[PDB]
């Protein structure tokens, strides 16, 4: 996250690192033994680690969980990105409480204007590497379609937002893929991608949620 600010500590409860040896994704907790993330942070081997603040120091309220299963939604694609969502299954239930939560689904689309929540540990510079070990955290509206898409000129599809501030200065980054972007205490989107971070007239894209509730219910009810 650039240009963002230190959350606290668990209080995005919902935020979990995926870590495969070393931090490499965020995902965001659907329920007690379902993770939702980018399909772009596919790989085996997976710990989900819920309850972090700090990924380099153990503080106390972590739960550690290897994934058993993880699902790439069918019809993603590498090259352009579309459908940039993949679920993860907890081997065993995390243990809920207030500072390892699950977040809602949404039950409609959110609208450009809206404020939302952007949340991870990844690079927290426009140029150049600095990786923060504590949670980071930026408000940033949802854009206009026919903004974001003037953009990204032919790369913007039907399930996916951008996110943040044209101006350029506070974006998610590198490290942060596969995060949660959450408005209005509902799952609207995931850290997917953008050209740099917080570049002038190239905001962040987010895998657009709502398009894929069925997906994910149908998906967690039969796995
Ligand atoms: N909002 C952005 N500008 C943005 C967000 C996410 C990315 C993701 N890159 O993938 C590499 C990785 O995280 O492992 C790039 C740009
Ligand atoms: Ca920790």
């Amino acid at each position: 996250i650039v240009g963002g600010y230190t959350c606290g500590a668990n209080t995005v409860p919902y935020q979990v690192s995926l870590n495969s040896g070393y931090h490499f994704c965020g995902g965001s907790l659907i329920n007690s033994q379902w993770v939702v993330s980018a399909a772009h942070c596919y790989k085996s081997g997976i710990q989900v680690r819920l309850g972090e603040d700090n990924i380099n120091v153990v503080e106390g309220n972590e739960q550690f969980i290897s994934a058993s299963k993880s699902i790439v939604h069918p019809s993603y694609n590498s090259n352009t990105l579309n459908n940039d969502i993949m679920l993860i299954k907890l081997k065993s239930a995390a243990s809920l409480n207030s500072r390892v939560a699950s977040i809602s689904l949404p039950t409609s689309c959110a609208s450009a204007g809206t404020q939302c929540l952007i949340s991870g540990w990844g690079n927290t510079k426009s140029s150049g590497t600095s990786y923060p070990d504590v949670l980071k955290c930026l408000k940033a509206p949802i854009l206009s379609d026919s903004s974001c898409k003037s953009a990204y000129p032919g790369q913007i599809t039907s399930n996916m937002f951008c996110a943040g501030y044209l101006e350029g200065g506070k974006d998610s980054c590198q490290g942060d893929s596969g995060g949660p972007v959450v408005c209005s205490g509902k799952l609207q989107g995931i850290v997917s991608w953008g050209s740099g971070c917080a570049q002038k007239n190239k905001p962040g894209v987010y895998t657009k949620v709502c398009n894929y509730v069925s997906w994910i219910k149908q998906t967690i009810a039969s796995n």
